[PDB]
């Protein structure tokens, strides 16, 4: 299909980097697994900001936590309900993050999504956020050079 993957997007991991220089803050890569999960197409989803993954069922507080993080420039970590292409309901433990450059501008930022079937609390809230953060902090030196 239209635009292959670059070997970024087949880092083994859900994520998108979004460019805020673009209009509404959008997409310009996103993972394979990512694609996968969420049942859309590369092409589908280029130029679109995130929010399309939100439905009926999503916390709106959540969404304005997310917001609020991006318009002050700081990580966040929450979990939402989130929807694939076809309407199918995932929890979505999902962490963001500025990536800054050599003159601590933010010039990206991540995204990464754990995929699960609940609302996690405890051990599964404490592994899964492990995971999200060593993935963003991975995909920061990924994407430092772009
Ligand atoms: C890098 C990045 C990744 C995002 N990933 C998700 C996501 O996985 N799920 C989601 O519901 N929102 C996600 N968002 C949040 C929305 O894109 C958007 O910022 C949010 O809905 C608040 O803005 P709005 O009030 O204009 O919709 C992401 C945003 C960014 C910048
Ligand atoms: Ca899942
Ligand atoms: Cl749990």
């Amino acid at each position: 299909g239209e635009f292959l993957a670059t070997t970024l997007e087949r880092i083994e991991k859900n994520f998108v980097i979004t460019d805020p220089r673009l209009p509404d803050n959008p997409i310009i890569f996103a993972s394979d697994s990512f694609l996968q999960l969420t049942e859309y197409s590369r092409e589908e989803i280029l130029g679109r900001n995130c929010r399309f993954l939100q439905g009926p069922e999503t916390d709106r507080a959540t969404v304005r936590k997310i917001r609020d993080a991006i318009d002050n420039q700081t990580e966040v970590t929450v979990q939402l309900i989130n929807y694939t292409k076809s309407g199918k309901k995932f929890w979505n433990l999902f962490h963001l993050q500025p990536m800054r450059d050599q003159k601590g501008d933010v010039q990206y930022f991540i995204g990464v999504q754990l995929d699960g079937t609940e609302h996690v609390r405890d051990a599964a809230e404490r592994e899964g956020v492990m995971l999200i953060k060593k993935t963003a902090e991975n995909i920061d030196e990924a994407a430092k050079e772009l």
